[PDB]
């Protein structure tokens, strides 16, 4: 539990620099493995972790005067790499302490910038960042990864102006007129990484991982997605979403030109039948694509059981679709009629799916996110309510019917006839008392239709003044999984030279230029 | 409707004529493209149960364009080989255009206001 | 691209009023011309517009002490019209520059004051204003197609309290009875002009042409 801890993890966190110089020159190492319960990860464990070692400690403890001693001393060489049982240096580790409280973002910046220049004093051979946890993640990436936005605004936006410890920049300022800066922001593993680039590990995160939705609007990924958007996706998407206009054009009219006489599998005769055929090959061989890339998506992300039904709602239901097309082939084989009942349902969903490409425009896939966030928000509860109300009054109606309303099937659907407009107060009158039917509908209606579904549109109202931002903020993503899916199935920004490594070379970086006008910066 | 000019001559009124133009564009265009793929879309889901006049992408069109001004029947074809999915398919109509879209609408064109 | 630029402008963009000083003394001229691509408007170039003539540069580049000397001095005599491959005049590009970003419109409106009363103090034989770019355009009309409110709320407020630097100003108090003063509002070129009025820019302005409806 205190495992690993020696005393001069207490003289560090007692905020006593007095004596950590002292318990050093006795023997006791400042590469102290504190490999404790109390020193993991919480998981459920009211413990603090740091990093595993004395300098990722201070680092994580408001201490900086004794940081640099731990590295400035004759007595021991304290490795600044030096990873623990997970593989977190002091940078990761670093990352590991943020919670985007305000006050720790301005804290720990400030210090993950100070070991990075002084792990440049001491010795450039490494390439820090790019060290890599047990996990195979970077500092960046875990910042990512974790939902570290501070974090992540800074190492992108990371300026350090002084000659040697600017190699460790990564926004470059490269040429000025006065107002106009231009910078360039450098693309090394936001974009274009081996192992969990930021927008790979952004826009896949799992559903919990917080600010999800605001990790891209740090500069540069807004800018660069718009980039990629504005290049060479929103040609290939507008293709997209016409193959699968053309393909629901080309599975609603083999299905509304279905045979009706008979039993499947139907049989060519006539001409206008070899026209439908490969309507109906041409149909079902996309429900085995939306299926494989269906299936796909649960095999080159794998993503865990929560995350089927909470954040993929959409590759759910071309999957769906596909899953009720391939139900629509083994009973169109089957020799069965219930192929039909299972096709409609994939037209259905197929059009609605629509609302999957309208993510490539602003204002209407804005609006497809607030469908999604009333589907589940306010229709939700107000369709278990009504529910409840519609089968609680039902129940209570034909209970009164005698001796055809004298069915649950009939009277829940009768009463759902008052909330679309249709609903008549004498559909029965086989009952024995006419107060309580009446007492009882008009129950229903007020409860329902004058109070519930007027109360959804306040709901449903009170919504939209919330996810304004938000679904902005949540189609800006939808629209980055659509980027990076159409990489993956033309390198953004250009290889600039910006200065050079404390070794003499040329520092060649992908870099993105941008260009920002301001009106009080004269320099 | 040109008169929706003329009250320009008018604050309150003319004000309103505004809001009427930014509602039509804003709100009632996003949504008339999504209740028209709704629309359409279980329609030819409802068209194509449909056997042997409500076997036309029409009139289904137009009996789904009823629940929306509270005019829809659930019973408007007996002419289908199973009715859970009939059912069903409107029921998904109603609830995603009616009971969401609709009422969605109210809610943008609230906070279009 | 930085086609036209002189050292002189150099001397002027780098925040250096003392090498300007030195570098017209060599015939290096304060008429400088610098078409550039780079010194026209942007239209999908990351480039700065500011007037094509130090003058212009230095009236849009935070340099006030710097303007005055472009003109008071023997050296050279830089007009103070002196139109530009479009015609725009220092005044009219103090328009082009403006963002209507409030520091921005500070800024501008107490230059575009200072080059007024300048024009004023060394020969009156000018109306500034009057003067039209290649467009038909006077910085009045240019802050109003180009939807620059701020401009177009110094310029039309324009009162200037001092003798000989008043009939410049469009904002005129008459009477006055304490709490109660009248003012009069100058109309020449708002609702009656031979070539674009306020009115019938702001109006028949493109859909952009931001700020319309304010
Ligand atoms: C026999 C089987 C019986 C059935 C049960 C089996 C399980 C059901 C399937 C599981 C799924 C259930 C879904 C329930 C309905 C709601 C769906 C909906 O709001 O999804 C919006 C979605 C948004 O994008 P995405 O999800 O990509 O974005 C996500 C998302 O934003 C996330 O928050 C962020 O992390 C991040 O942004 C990103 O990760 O976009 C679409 O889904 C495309 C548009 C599709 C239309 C959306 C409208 C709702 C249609 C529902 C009804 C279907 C049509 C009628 C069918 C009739 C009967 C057959
Ligand atoms: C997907 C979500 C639901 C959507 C649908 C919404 C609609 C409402 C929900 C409908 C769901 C339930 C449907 C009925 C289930 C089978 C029994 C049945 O049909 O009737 C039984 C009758 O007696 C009853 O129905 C009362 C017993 C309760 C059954 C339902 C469980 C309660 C929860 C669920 C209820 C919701 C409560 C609120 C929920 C929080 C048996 O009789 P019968 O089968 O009719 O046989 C014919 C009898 N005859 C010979 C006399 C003619
Ligand atoms: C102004 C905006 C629209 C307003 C109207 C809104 C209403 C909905 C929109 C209606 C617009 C389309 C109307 C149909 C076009 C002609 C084909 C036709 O009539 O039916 C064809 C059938 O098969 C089909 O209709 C399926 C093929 C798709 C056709 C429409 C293209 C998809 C986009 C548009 C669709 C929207 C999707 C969502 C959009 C994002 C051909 O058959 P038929 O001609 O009926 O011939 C009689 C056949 N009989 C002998 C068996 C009896
Ligand atoms: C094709 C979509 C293009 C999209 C753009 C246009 C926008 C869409 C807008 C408007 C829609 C306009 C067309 C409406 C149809 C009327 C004409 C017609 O087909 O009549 C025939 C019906 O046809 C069928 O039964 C064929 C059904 C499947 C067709 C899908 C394409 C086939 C695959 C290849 C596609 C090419 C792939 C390359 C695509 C680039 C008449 O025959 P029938 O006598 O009714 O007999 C039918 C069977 N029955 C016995 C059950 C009755
Ligand atoms: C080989 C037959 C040739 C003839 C076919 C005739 C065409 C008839 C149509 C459709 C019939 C084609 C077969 C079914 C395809 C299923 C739909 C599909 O895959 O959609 C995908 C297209 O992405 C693709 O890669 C599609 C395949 C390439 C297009 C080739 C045909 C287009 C020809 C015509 C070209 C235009 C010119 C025509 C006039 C305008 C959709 O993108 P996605 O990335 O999968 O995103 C959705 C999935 N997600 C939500 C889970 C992320
Ligand atoms: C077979 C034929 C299939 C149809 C052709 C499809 C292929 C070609 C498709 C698209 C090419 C471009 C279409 C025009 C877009 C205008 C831009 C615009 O107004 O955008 C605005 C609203 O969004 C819309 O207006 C989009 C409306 C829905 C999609 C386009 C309608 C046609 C498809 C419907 C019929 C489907 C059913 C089938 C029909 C038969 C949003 O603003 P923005 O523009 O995003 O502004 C930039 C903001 N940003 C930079 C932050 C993002
Ligand atoms: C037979 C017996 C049947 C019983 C009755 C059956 C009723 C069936 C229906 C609803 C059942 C009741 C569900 C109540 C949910 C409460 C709201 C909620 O949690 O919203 C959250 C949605 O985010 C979610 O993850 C919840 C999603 C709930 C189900 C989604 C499927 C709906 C699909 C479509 C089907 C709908 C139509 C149904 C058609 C019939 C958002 O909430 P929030 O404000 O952000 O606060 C929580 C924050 N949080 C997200 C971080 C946690
Ligand atoms: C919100 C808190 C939850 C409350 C839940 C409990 C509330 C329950 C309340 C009341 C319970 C009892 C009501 C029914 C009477 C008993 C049955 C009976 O014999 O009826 C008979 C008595 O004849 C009548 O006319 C009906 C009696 C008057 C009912 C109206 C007053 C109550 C309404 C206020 C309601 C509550 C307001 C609440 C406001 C907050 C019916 O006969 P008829 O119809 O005259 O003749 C038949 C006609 N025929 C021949 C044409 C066929
Ligand atoms: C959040 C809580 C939710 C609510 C929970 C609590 C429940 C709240 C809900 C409802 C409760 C309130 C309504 C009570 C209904 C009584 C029914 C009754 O008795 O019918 C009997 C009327 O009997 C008569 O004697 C009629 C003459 C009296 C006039 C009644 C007023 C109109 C009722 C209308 C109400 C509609 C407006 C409702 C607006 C509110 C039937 O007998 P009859 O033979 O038909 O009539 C006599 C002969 N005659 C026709 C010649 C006259
Ligand atoms: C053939 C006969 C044709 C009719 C005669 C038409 C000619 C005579 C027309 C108009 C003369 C004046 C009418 C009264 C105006 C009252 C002011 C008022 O209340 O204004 C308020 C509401 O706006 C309205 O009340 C206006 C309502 C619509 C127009 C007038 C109704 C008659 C036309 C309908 C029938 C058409 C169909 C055909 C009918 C046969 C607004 O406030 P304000 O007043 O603006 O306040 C000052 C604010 N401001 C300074 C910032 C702006
Ligand atoms: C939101 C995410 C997208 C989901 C889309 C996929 C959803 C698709 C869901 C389901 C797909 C399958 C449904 C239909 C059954 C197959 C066809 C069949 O044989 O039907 C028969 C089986 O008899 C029945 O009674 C129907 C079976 C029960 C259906 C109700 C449960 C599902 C409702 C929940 C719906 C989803 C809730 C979602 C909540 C989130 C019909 O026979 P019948 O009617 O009994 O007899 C005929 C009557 N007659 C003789 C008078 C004529
Ligand atoms: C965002 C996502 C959008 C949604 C997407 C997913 C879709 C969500 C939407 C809808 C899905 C939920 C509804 C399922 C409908 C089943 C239809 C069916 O099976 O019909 C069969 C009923 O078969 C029976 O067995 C009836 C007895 C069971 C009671 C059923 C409850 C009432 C359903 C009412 C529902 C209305 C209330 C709906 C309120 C929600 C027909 O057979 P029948 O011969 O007529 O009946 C048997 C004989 N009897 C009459 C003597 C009893």
């Amino acid at each position: 539990y205190y495992k690993g801890q020696t005393a001069l993890h207490i003289a560090i966190e007692r905020r006593n620099m007095a004596l950590v110089t002292l318990l050093v020159e006795n023997g006791a190492d400042v590469q102290a493995a504190a490999h404790g319960d109390f020193f993991k990860k919480t998981k459920g464990r009211p413990g603090f972790y740091f990093g595993e070692l004395p300098l990722s400690l201070a680092a994580c403890t408001n201490q900086l005067g004794i940081v640099k001693f731990l590295l400035q001393n004759s007595w021991q060489t304290a490795d600044i790499s030096a990873r623990d049982s997970v593989g977190n240096t002091v940078l990761h580790a670093l990352v590991e302490v943020a919670d985007n409280t305000a006050d720790n973002t301005k804290f720990v910046t400030s210090m993950y910038n100070e070991i990075l220049m002084l792990g440049a004093k001491l010795h450039p051979t490494l390439k820090l960042e790019e060290l890599t946890n047990k996990k195979g993640m970077t500092p960046l990436a875990l910042a990512a990864g974790t939902g570290k936005i501070g974090v992540l605004a800074y190492i992108l936006q990371r300026e350090i102006q002084e000659p040697e410890c600017r190699h460790l920049s990564r926004k470059f300022t490269e040429w000025a007129y006065g107002p106009v800066h231009s910078s360039l922001y450098d693309l090394s593993c936001i974009d274009t990484c081996e192992k969990n680039s930021v927008l790979e590990v952004i826009a896949y995160s799992s559903s919990e991982t917080p600010n999800r939705h605001d990790m891209l609007l740090v500069e540069p990924l807004n800018r660069l997605l718009q980039d990629k958007w504005d290049r060479f996706v929103k040609r290939i998407f507008y293709f997209n979403f016409l193959v699968y206009c053309l393909y629901m054009i080309i599975f609603t009219m083999a299905a509304y030109y279905r045979p009706v006489d008979g039993l499947p599998p139907f049989k060519m005769e006539k001409t206008g039948d070899y026209f439908r055929v490969t309507g109906e090959i041409l149909s079902v061989l996309g429900g085995v694509y939306f299926f494989f890339r269906g299936i796909q998506y649960f095999l080159q992300r794998r993503p865990s059981m929560k995350t089927l039904f909470v954040d993929s709602y959409s590759e759910m239901l071309f999957f769906l679709q596909s899953l009720f097309m391939l139900a629509t082939v083994v009973l169109y084989f089957s020799h069965l009629k219930e192929y039909v009942a299972s096709m409609v349902f994939s037209l259905a969903l197929g059009w609605t799916n629509m609302l999957y490409y309208t993510r490539g425009f602003q204002q209407m896939g804005i609006y497809a996110v607030m469908i999604e966030k009333m589907i589940l928000r306010d229709l939700c509860r107000f369709m278990f309510v009504y529910i409840v109300f519609l089968f609680g009054f039902s129940t209570a109606v034909v209970t009164l019917i005698e001796d055809s309303y004298n069915s649950l099937y009939s009277t829940c659907l009768e009463l759902f006839k008052f909330t679309i407009g249709m609903g008549d107060l004498e559909f029965t009158e086989n009952y024995d008392f006419k107060a309580v039917f009446i007492i009882l509908l008009l129950a229903y209606v007020i409860l329902t239709y004058i109070l519930l579904l007027n109360m959804l549109i306040a709901l449903m109202g009170e919504t939209v003044n919330k996810i304004a931002q938000e679904s902005k903020n949540i189609w800006k993503l939808q629209r980055a999984i659509t980027i990076l899916d159409t990489e993956k199935s033309f390198r953004s920004g250009k290889l600039l030279q910006v200065g050079y490594t404390p070794d003499g070379k040329d520092d060649y970086r992908w870099c993105f230029r941008v260009d920002e006008v301001n009106w009080t910066t004269w320099n």
